[PDB]
């Protein structure tokens, strides 16, 4: 009955800085540092909603959304270390959720979690 | 056993004009002027190329193009009645394979069918 979320960023030390925070606040967190591992966890895994970083080694943020949307429906929240407009609204046109530029407050990230499971 | 063009333009008089043209010059061509409509017909009848209009009733053009994507491998090429900030980049990133501005001549179009029809 915890929400399931995926934290795909190859940034170790924020990746389990976020992952502490969203356990500690009633969610079941896993993370991923692969973007082709990431594509095949979260088609086989099914996680409620997937936190993905756009540069990673292997698959980049915009080919998991592509390669995993026809085959998962649930909420991707994409994080960015740099806001452009063109890769904001390709990541959007692509799929994606929501897109938010880094640093987040973990609070914030923690109520754009619960804002997009509402709509699942 | 021609080539198979869909013609999606919601300007019915320009999508008529063209396909008259088309057909003169060795191509079978049919028209759609919903992008929802044209989401199911591109899936199901698999046109050889599809002609696509950016701006449709029902789904947007990138809306069509990441809907059909998945299931539909074949050329497609965006024609734009206005072009916008970043929607050539747009397009070509969403998996389109040209994007055009009209008014195109119908023979350069013709030309541009047949250029994407020989990457098959
Ligand atoms: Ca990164
Ligand atoms: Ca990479
Ligand atoms: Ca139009
Ligand atoms: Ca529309
Ligand atoms: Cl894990």
């Amino acid at each position: 009955k915890l929400p399931k979320i995926l934290i795909v960023e190859d940034d170790e030390r924020l990746a389990r800085l976020t992952q502490e925070y969203l356990i500690r606040n009633g969610l079941e967190v896993g993370v991923e540092t692969d973007g082709n591992r990431a594509i095949r966890r979260i088609i086989s895994e099914q996680p409620d909603l997937v936190v993905l970083d756009v540069m990673l080694p292997g698959a980049d943020g915009l080919t998991v959304c592509r390669e995993v949307r026809p085959h998962y429906h649930q909420p991707i929240l994409m994080l960015t270390a740099r806001t452009e407009d063109m890769d904001q609204v390709l990541g959007l046109e692509m799929g994606a959720d929501d897109y938010v530029a880094k640093p987040v407050q973990p609070r914030v990230l923690l109520a754009r979690i619960r804002a997009l499971l509402r709509r699942t």
